């Protein structure tokens, strides 16, 4: 479960944020194919509420109504097209499994779902996925709300009502039966893995159960033997008694300390500085990186009031949040996850985002498609953050380097900072106020290289800055902190 199932030389994920599975077919195909991505995370493809008070809202999909794999993101028939096609094309689909809970238990009871399926909330009847009174924790969960109320106490954490959100009672066989009913749907799909939704909120044995439920990956597109490759959401800090590393024995985890303190060091918060990131991974009280799944920002917290809190950066904050993912991608610690989100009228008010629950963009509840621009960039108010050139370069530079040791790291004590990979990759970084002029030891051949921040290397030319490496192995850089991107990446795919 802890490897990624990617085609060899493709290391990172991206999250198509609330993207049709036609728009995501057609992406694979066009864009992470030929740009070396490994695979897409996708929404949740089961079936949820819709919820019409707040105007359905993005937290829709993690309310749960059925297991049929139908959204606004598409039916079954346009789900498996997404899967083929991707597939095909060697970049894999990982699902969002939301599986501790079904939808809240004060949501009115009807077919104000996704699919028009029935479903009582009230009376736990979810009819659609034969699930009863029976198959929820309310009998075993011990607090006078039925909800999580003290995170300092792990059982209620586990048998509880995340926000009122019904809890499976994930120890019955039948529950596990059904989860993995659905999961080894997806699998014989052509489903290469996993997020496990809210892993916090289920117990690490019942994972396992469901797990050892599973098949391993379609034997038309996969070795045999190929077991999905699984990574748990488990928000840990460090402040609670739950501690992710129970949960290394499923898969792998994400990483919430990793966005959340790259995010202080690079806004430079409380004194914080990238001089500090040379022991940056598990000298920072990181998990192991071979069970991290690391990530800038995702889906949840980039709206501020998630793990991390406004610490986090995110599109919004395009050059702060460009360089970050570039450290990310060049960092041999953890496996990467990109984000790529959708535009919507933020508006703070008192400290907070009052429109954080906006869903993706759309005509009248209908999720609208991702257009192309000449350009490259994307249309519809879809960001499209992977297709930035500074973080799709960057993508690339870490598919180059793989396997590469971290090593030639220098730094002026300050926020002038610099590291290669090996003999594959080189970058460097100025987060100071002032420029940075300086020779450095890179590691890399001699020969000119292309800067793929700035530009590209395109006809055997770069349409950007330019490196020049010597006998030696240095090379001068000079970074303004005043430059469009200040940070600079070479590597021996942009090499002239
Ligand atoms: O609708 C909601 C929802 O889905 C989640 C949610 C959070 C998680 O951390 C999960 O893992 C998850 O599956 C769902 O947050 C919520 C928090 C609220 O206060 C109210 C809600 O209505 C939701
Ligand atoms: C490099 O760019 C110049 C134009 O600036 C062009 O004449 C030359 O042919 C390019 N080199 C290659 C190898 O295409
Ligand atoms: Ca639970
Ligand atoms: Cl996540």
């Amino acid at each position: 479960q802890y490897s990624p199932n990617t085609q060899q030389g493709r290391t990172s994920i991206v999250h198509l944020f609330e993207w049709r599975w036609v728009d995501i077919a057609l992406e694979c195909e066009r864009y992470l194919a030929p740009k070396g991505f490994g695979g897409v995370q996708v929404s949740p493809p089961n079936e949820n509420v819709a919820i019409y008070n707040p105007f359905r809202p993005w937290w829709e999909r993690y309310q749960p109504v059925s297991y049929k794999l139908c959204t606004r993101s598409g039916n079954e028939d346009e789900f498996r097209n997404m899967v083929t096609r991707c597939n095909n094309v060697g970049v894999r689909i990982y699902v969002d499994a939301v599986i501790n809970h079904m939808c809240g238990n004060a949501v009115s009871a009807g077919t104000s779902s996704t699919c028009g399926s029935y479903f009582n909330p009230g009376s736990r009847d979810f009819p659609a996925v034969p699930y009863s009174g029976w198959d929820f924790n309310d009998g075993k969960c011990k607090t006078g709300s039925g909800d999580i109320e003290n995170y300092n106490d792990a059982t209620q954490v586990r048998d509880c009502r995340l926000t009122g959100l019904l809890d499976l009672a994930l120890e019955k066989d039948y529950v596990r039966s059904k989860i993995a009913e659905y999961m080894n749907h997806l699998i014989d799909i052509g489903v290469a893995g996993f997020r496990l939704d809210a892993s916090k909120h289920m117990w690490p044995g019942d994972i396992k159960a469901i797990l050892d439920k599973l098949h391993n990956l379609n034997s038309n597109w996969f070795p045999a033997g190929s077991k999905p490759f699984i990574y748990q959401e488990v928000i840990d800090l460090g402040g609670e008694p739950i501690k992710s590393s129970d949960y290394f024995g499923n898969g792998r985890v994400t990483e919430f300390k990793y966005g959340a303190k790259l995010g202080t060091v690079i806004r430079k918060w409380n004194g914080e500085k990238m001089s500090y990131l040379k022991n940056w991974g598990e000298g920072w009280g990181f998990v192991p990186s071979d069970r991290a799944l690391v990530f800038v920002d995702n889906h949840d917290n980039q709206r501020g009031h998630g793990a991390g809190g406004a610490s986090i950066l995110t599109f919004w904050d395009a050059r702060l949040y460009k360089m970050a993912v570039g450290f990310m991608l060049a960092h041999p610690y953890g496996f990467t996850r990109v984000m790529s989100s959708y535009r919507w009228p933020r508006q703070f008010q008192n400290g907070n985002d009052v429109n954080d629950w906006v869903g993706p963009p759309n005509n009248n509840g209908v999720i609208k498609e991702v257009t192309i621009n000449p350009d490259t960039t994307c249309g519809n108010d879809w960001v499209c953050e992977h297709r930035w050139r500074q973080i799709r370069n960057m993508v690339i530079f870490r598919n180059v380097v793989d396997g590469q040791p971290f090593t030639n790291w220098y730094d002026n004590g300050s926020n002038q900072v610099a590291f290669g990979r090996g003999n594959r990759g080189f970058i460097v970084f100025n987060n100071d106020d002032w420029s940075f002029s300086l020779t450095l030891q890179t590691g890399l051949p001699a020969g000119t290289y292309c800067d793929v921040i700035s530009g590209d290397k395109i006809n055997g030319n770069c349409t950007g800055i330019k490196i020049y490496v010597s006998d030696d192995g240095k090379a001068h850089f000079s970074i303004s902190n005043s430059a469009e991107d200040p940070f600079i990446a070479i590597h021996a795919e942009s090499k002239l």
